[PDB]
RNA sequence: GGGACAGGAUGUUUCAGUUAUUCGUGAAAACGAAUGAAGUCACUCUUAAAGUGAGCUGAAAUCACUAAAAAUUAAGAUUGAACCCGGCUACUGACUCUGUCAUCCGGGUUUACU
């Protein structure tokens, strides 16, 4: 009836393994289990991260910027000239137009490295740096000071850059006034880079917006194609200042003023620029120093009254717009959950409030409304902002507020303050003790008993919702009685930091911030201090507390200090310091102090005032009111905080990452219940089971690529080698624990024992919540003690006398159990939780307390200890994978759960991964030895499904975790048997995802169509001397290609050619291909059926056709390598030669032209100045290994021009014609400035052919290219592309089961590609082996892609006996499926007569049905 | 961490021009300026014009449908983002701080809407 589902995820970042199962009975039988992978394609397969996306938006942005910038331009000077511009002039205003220069240039180079340095420390190399501000304010400042050519900041730059040549003296000036060397370095390296960066930016070509003024100031009465223009704008100056203030418009201002339909026909209107141009300026946030520059642009552009004047009369260089401050562009939304008077409306409809004021009549009510006065006038919630938006208030009024504050309040109350001891009257658990009684007799009469129950399932249903909550989940309830904030806080505003301050310094009001500045122990200052404090944090993560608290724990015990305890005993003096270094500026007392004295709260006051000056506070100002109210500083403990929902991933990329896992994840599972009959009734229970590692973070650097995976990988392996230590081989147990001795026989032990746990297994499953893999509960015994251990409970009377005598000293029973009661009862419950506080004589105290009487009150204490150790929240990144896999799976099985009636409840549970690995996988490990962790210095995907399997074996946690793995009589190693020799399938299905095939998108273009880069396309040149006519460009014997019967090709392309026309004295006549009418003849043939006149033609001119692109001269020599490149390599002939293949019908000319670009290239390479350099062969290079052969390259070419214009481009790349390769090519007709068509030749992206023609008898044409509808356009031309009708055609991915000819073999085939066809092959593992070379050890160690080598494929094509499977390309092979029945699929090297047969056999099979 | 805005500069391709000229000058020591910029090198053909290729200079175009503007180089099962319009009844931000503007809120999103 109650039908079990479960899907356990090992969340290994690229790799994720599932372990998934649907059952009617509590444990799955065999079939019903399975096991996945998900592959997780890298961000080059499967987009997630959106800076290619955006820079090609901007790239188009600042294109269309230009565009609209020359067409306002145009549209106002031809207004004011009242006639057309000609296209001299058009080009010249175009030309002043170009290059507007920078207003910001920020950077382009990582500067993160230097922002954790105080700016205090370089003042000895810039003594214009202040102490009090900030090193990135400054940096910046002086950066952008140096870019806007300040002259203080120009000559600043110089001194420093001459000074820090001698770096001997900066390396001696340091550690003399307790300066460090290691933060002190970031002077250089980086900072270094960056002044010469802006060093060498001015002759790359930037130049800012005012010099680009001061250029276009001169030029424009140099330019004799401006003199009517600038005579109509009565002056220089005006057209100057008209100018400018145009291009100083930002691309938003452009598109304001022509977004209208009725801007297609270029018209200017006055008003509509005036008020553009009063929009923009209005736009921007201008700095205080900009202040009365806005003022006078606003001014003119506001009280402008033919705005054309005001364009010429206003200054250029006031409307240089201001830095772009998208601070407020997506605020953050506060997660803070609230109850809802609104749901408690829908719910309860008005029993509520009566509830609430019933139980505001009672003197246990007082004081719970303290500050509602003020709390309430703030709106908190998305729901009661939209009913004010409305401005009317039905369900958030101010009553209605007040008493669901009041009423939470009540529910929230601490069980110090708790007078009716709810979340315990309300508990299954609750006992019968007189203080539950008194407690509900004080209920039921504050609110009375006629309402009790239904105020009481409100209560079980409210603080079910609070414990989903606190654990990341309040996603799962489904039905909630609380609603998310959803609304913007404020930001930082300099007062609500005060605070955010006094909140965290316990002061009621804080007015100033001065103790921020206070000096300590001389020259270190509160701020640095707290610097330092979370800067420590911030490296060691979240195990910061744990070596901490050790690092205090130890020095307190005076064992001898570590190179690390030493930097965190450090640490903790700062901490005191800075404590009572605050106290005293703030005069605080009263045990305020030790509040805030935690490295905890400094780091927290650090990252207040200093990081994110510009951003967001975590909740609204309402939340922060009530949380210090449920604080309550002044007073204890009264109220617990309010819940708060799990903010979504700030990686983005990561999050689109966890969005596809999860929707794949939760397809499988759709998959998995839907396949089951389950029918009417039969409610359905699906419980996660969840792992993670610092894998994750490290597979993730790699699937999105991260930009940084050294850093990463440095970052990871640190917090991987820790974790590790924290392990090892579980330490002090063999060593501390047994010392020696088994505890159960006493025999001499060494490495030869094993550790196994005291309680029984069985008698953790009726009380407590674990078997307690702890370090306390297993010991380190023989293999014979652990025989005599049994299943029952242990006591000290099994244990050795020697044993207790090495331990203790005595084998007194008695003695013994009351020293340990007297040890157990004077060590506290956070030193007996964490194992590591404690020496390893009260490690042993804890550890036999175990063997004592149930009644005895060290063994009741611990185990009450340890059975709540932890409440196992997600981490942020699980509760969002958490949330999006259950929602998605909501979604899919929707129509499922609306027929069949099947409802589905939700249950999570994290569990650690260190549990997991270190004590369920060395089980089955041992069991199977095929279970066991590689290592090949990776993990095996496979392998996380075993680590999911084990992740769902580590559910003994019971009486917690509901999957109904209960019952548990059968315990130790038979319930492990039962799990692994039961429940792992064989089968691992390896799901690889990937990005949507475009012919499958409706919308094509949020795909790349085209890549970058355009090519040149030419025509061989006809010469005619006579009767003697060639094909090519001269007339010597590589130059051109004799023709035979040239009047055959001259008739076939009459129509096409065009003749020279300065005419020779009998100097030979040239016929050039017109280039628009054969590039719309190939256009035509192409989109129509053409006649077979045209087609003739679209051939001969395809023949004739040949690409070129520039490619730059810098590629003779090779940087990777440092060494130049020797004529073969460069002029080899695949680069210059032009085959010419006219078939009789077209003349006949055959032959080889060489490109007559090879001359330039030989005179690139064969100059004085590379001639020695490069070498006349490939095997005469050597170690002579050029370092900047690049530079004087460079040198050949950079020639300084005459300074004819102010605003002339710079040059930077020189380049010559070579013969590319040609994969795809498309032609696209696009319009000039002045609308002719031009035709630009670019390669595609993606597919061209989405499959192959099928006549009507099912026949497949696998010779002819069936380009896809997204490039049939009119202004695309398929290079090489040929009309084709087909209303009936088969799919790249129509897969067919061909006739294999064989039984043990499973042969699947579709198309795959336009050349080379896709062959799945379902095999046994051992016949895989056989075949090819490859050896692993088993299928658990197979990786997802197995790359055959030549050897491997050879044996692959030999011991297979079966052409039609032909040979993996490359030898690649992706594998679907892993286990004894090995599935996998690979694309074919080479096309294959026999295969294409066989797929066409299986579609006619197929099509005749 | 990411995301977005603003772009800057150089490339590639298309088209066009250019292989000059006039002055200082009459020495024509080979340079300096002007002609808006460019204006110098090869193969072929020489009739001694030119053809071809490159360079240089200028502009234009640089995903397509597709255009006034936007969306368009991500994903698609779902979405996210972007942009525009209306509003300051109100979450947020900047101001000149009841008064506008917005990256905010609501809506729309293809030739839509104003």
């Amino acid at each position: 009836m109650t039908v079990k589902s479960t899907l356990a995820v090992d969340m290994g970042g690229r790799y994720t393994g599932i372990f998934s199962y649907t059952t009617d009975s509590g444990f799955p039988k065999a079939k019903e289990a399975r096991a996945y992978v998900l592959n997780m394609p890298d961000n080059d397969a499967l987009t997630y991260s959106m800076a290619a996306r955006t820079q090609t938006r901007h790239r188009i942005r600042s294109q269309q910027r230009f565009v609209l910038a020359r067409r306002l331009t145009y549209i106002l000077i031809e207004g004011k000239l009242k006639r057309k511009l000609s296209p001299r002039e058009k080009e010249a205003i175009s030309s002043l137009l170009r290059r507007r220069g920078y207003s910001r240039l920020e950077s382009e180079l990582d500067l993160s490295v230097l922002q954790g340095v105080e700016s205090g420390f370089f003042k000895c190399f810039l003594p214009n740096f202040d102490e009090d501000e900030n090193l990135l304010t400054q940096w910046t400042s002086l950066t952008d000071g140096y870019l806007q050519n300040n002259s203080d900041s120009r000559r600043q730059i110089q001194i420093f850059l001459e000074s820090s040549k001698d770096s001997k003296e900066f390396l001696t000036v340091v550690k003399s006034q307790h300066q460090d060397t290691k933060e002190y370095k970031n002077a250089l390296k980086v900072m270094r880079d960056d002044a010469e960066s802006m060093i060498e930016q001015s002759m790359f070509g930037h130049k800012h917006r005012r010099l680009y003024l001061e250029a276009i100031a001169q030029d424009i009465p140099r330019d004799s194609r401006l003199k009517p223009i600038i005579e109509a704008f009565s002056g220089v100056e005006k057209f100057h200042h008209f100018i400018g203030n145009l291009s100083n418009l930002q691309l938003r201002a452009l598109r304001w003023y022509f977004n209208d339909p009725s801007m297609k026909n270029n018209v200017f209107d006055k008003e509509r620029l005036k008020s553009v141009l009063v929009r923009a300026y209005q736009f921007f946030h201008y700095p205080k120093d900009l202040t009365q520059q806005r003022a006078e642009v606003l001014n003119a552009y506001e009280g402008a009254t033919d705005i054309l004047e005001t364009l010429q009369t206003l200054n250029p260089e006031l409307t240089i717009p201001p830095y772009e401050d998208q601070n407020n562009r997506r605020p953050p939304l506060d997660q803070t959950l609230w109850l809802s008077p609104r749901l408690l409306d829908q719910r309860y409809g008005d029993t509520w409030e009566i509830w609430v004021q019933n139980l505001l009549r009672s003197p246990l009510s007082k004081g719970i409304d303290e500050n509602l006065d003020t709390i309430l006038i703030t709106t908190d919630r998305k729901a009661r902002l939209l009913e004010r938006q409305s401005g009317r208030l039905i369900h958030y009024t101010s009553q209605k507020l007040y008493h669901s504050y009041v009423l939470q309040r009540l529910l929230d109350r601490t069980v110090e303050n708790d007078a009716y001891l709810l979340k315990t009257l309300v508990s299954s658990n609750r006992g019968n003790s007189n203080e539950i009684h008194q407690a509900q007799e004080r209920l039921t009469r504050d609110l009375g008993s006629q309402h009790i129950k239904k105020f009481l399932d409100f209560v079980r249903q409210y603080y079910d919702e609070v414990d989903k909550a606190k654990r990341g989940l309040w996603f799962i309830v489904e039905k909630p009685l609380m609603e998310r904030a959803d609304i913007h806080p404020p930001m930082k505003n300099d007062s609500v930091i005060l605070r955010l301050v006094g909140n965290i310094l316990c002061v009621s009001d804080l007015v100033d911030l001065s103790f921020w500045t206070r000096k300590v122990k001389g020259q270190s200052t509160v701020r640095s201090l707290c610097t330092a404090i979370e800067k420590t944090r911030k490296e060691y993560g979240n195990s910061f507390n744990y070596l901490y608290q050790r690092a205090l724990y130890l020095q307190s015990k005076g064992k001898k200090l570590s190179a690390e305890d030493k930097d965190f005993i450090k640490l903790q003096s700062n901490v005191l310091l800075v404590s009572d270094v605050i106290a005293e500026a703030l005069d605080i007392k009263e045990e305020q102090k030790k509040k805030f004295a935690n490295p905890f709260s400094l780091a927290q006051l650090y990252n207040i005032i200093e990081t994110e000056k510009s951003g967001f506070i975590s909740t609204t100002l309402a939340a922060v009111d009530e949380n210090a109210w449920r604080n309550n500083l002044q007073g204890k403990a009264r109220c617990v905080q309010l819940c708060a929902d799990t903010v979504r991933p700030f990686d983005g990329a990561l999050r689109n990452i966890l969005d596809r896992q999860a929707y794949e994840i939760a397809k499988l599972k759709a998959e998995e219940l839907l396949s089951t009959e389950l029918k009417n009734q039969t409610i359905d229970l699906v419980v996660l089971l969840e792992s993670n590692q610092f894998a994750f973070s490290a597979s993730l650097a790699e699937v999105k690529k991260s930009a940084n995976t050294a850093a990463i990988r440095q970052k990871v392996a640190k917090a991987q080698k820790r974790q590790q230590d924290r392990w090892l081989s579980k330490d002090e147990r063999i060593k501390s624990a047994s010392r020696g001795l088994c505890p159960y026989t006493g025999k001499n032990l060494g490495d030869k024992g094993e550790v196994d746990h005291i309680i029984p297994r069985s008698l953790s499953m009726n009380y407590m919540g674990s078997i307690l893999n702890s370090e306390a509960n297993l010991i380190y015994c023989s293999q014979e003690g652990n025989q005599l251990k049994l299943n029952g409970r242990k006591k000290l009377s099994d244990l050795a006398d020697n044993y207790l005598k090495v331990v203790f000293g005595t084998a007194d029973r008695g003695t013994i159990c009351k020293y340990i009661e007297k040890s157990v009862s004077e060590l506290t419950d956070a030193k007996i939780v964490q194992f590591e506080l404690l020496d390893r004589s009260q490690q042993d105290a804890v550890r036999h307390a175990l063997f004592l009487e149930d009644f005895s009150e060290a063994r009741r204490r611990i185990i009450r200890l340890l059975g709540k150790i932890n409440t196992a929240r997600v981490n942020g990144t699980q509760a969002w994978f958490a949330k999006s896999f259950i929602t998605k799976l909501r979604e899919l099985t929707k129509e499922w759960c609306a027929n069949n009636q099947i409802t589905l409840a939700f249950d999570l549970y994290r569990l650690d991964a260190q549990t997991v690995s270190q004590d369920y996988r060395k089980k089955f490990a041992l069991i199977n030895k095929d279970w066991a962790k590689p290592d090949d210095k990776k993990q095996p995907i496979a392998s996380h499904a075993i680590d999911a399997f084990c992740v769902f074996a580590a559910a003994k946690d019971k009486r917690n975790i509901a999957n109904v793995l209960g019952v548990f009589d059968e315990v130790a190693e038979e319930q492990n048997l039962k799990t692994i020799a039961q429940l792992m399938p064989s089968e691992v299905n390896l799901i690889s995802p990937k990005r949507k095939s475009i012919l499958d998108k409706n919308e094509v273009g949020s795909r790349a169509l085209m890549k970058e880069g355009i090519f040149a396309e030419h025509f061989l040149p006809i010469l005619v001397r006579g009767d003697d006519c060639r094909i090519g460009f001269d007339w010597s014997e590589s130059g051109s290609v004799k023709v035979k019967d040239a009047d055959k090709l001259f008739g076939v392309l009459d129509g096409l050619l065009k003749q020279s026309q300065k005419r020779s004295v009998n100097g030979f006549e040239t016929y050039t291909v017109d280039r628009i009418k054969a590039f719309e003849l190939l256009h035509d043939v192409f989109i129509r059926p053409c006649s077979q006149k045209m087609l003739e033609q679209a051939e001969v001119l395809e023949k004739l056709h040949y690409i070129t692109q520039n490619i730059s001269v810098t590629s003779v020599y090779d940087a990777v390598n440092r060494q130049f490149k020797c004529r073969e390599e460069i002029l080899k002939d695949k680069d210059f030669d032009i085959k010419v293949d006219l078939g009789n019908r077209f003349g006949s000319a055959k032959g080889k032209i060489t490109l007559p670009a090879k001359r330039e290239w030989e005179k690139l390479v064969n100059r004085s100045e590379l001639k020695n350099l490069i070498k006349d062969k490939l095997s005469d290079k050597g170690s002579e290994k050029t370092p900047d052969g690049e530079t004087l390259i460079y040198d050949i070419f950079r020639s300084i021009p005459v300074q004819k214009l102010s605003h002339k481009a710079t040059r930077r790349v020189w380049s010559l014609p070579k013969i590319p390769s040609i994969s795809s090519g498309v032609r696209i007709k696009r319009k000039d400035s002045n609308g002719n068509d031009i035709y630009q030749l670019y390669m595609l992206n993606d597919t061209k052919c989405k499959g192959f023609v099928v006549n009507e008898k099912g026949v497949i044409d696998w010779s002819s290219d069936l380009v896809a509808d997204l490039y049939k356009q009119p202004t695309l031309t398929i290079l090489n592309g040929r009309y084709l009708k087909a209303d009936q055609y088969v799919r790249m991915d129509q897969w067919y089961e061909v006739d294999c000819g064989r039984d043990d073999v499973i042969v699947k085939m579709c198309p795959g590609t336009s050349g080379r066809r896709y062959i799945e092959i379902t095999q046994s593992k051992k016949q895989f082996e056989d075949w090819t070379g490859y050896i692993s050890g088993s299928f658990w160690n197979y990786p997802v892609t197995i790359k055959l080598s030549s050897q491997q494929i050879a044996n692959f094509v030999k011991n297979s006996q079966m052409p039609l499977l032909g040979k993996p390309r490359s030898g690649q092979i992706t594998v679907i499926t892993l286990g004894n029945t090995l599935k996998y699929w690979y694309c074919v090297e080479s096309k294959n007569s026999m295969m294409n047969e066989a797929y066409q056999k299986a579609y006619l099979v197929h099509f005749n049905q």
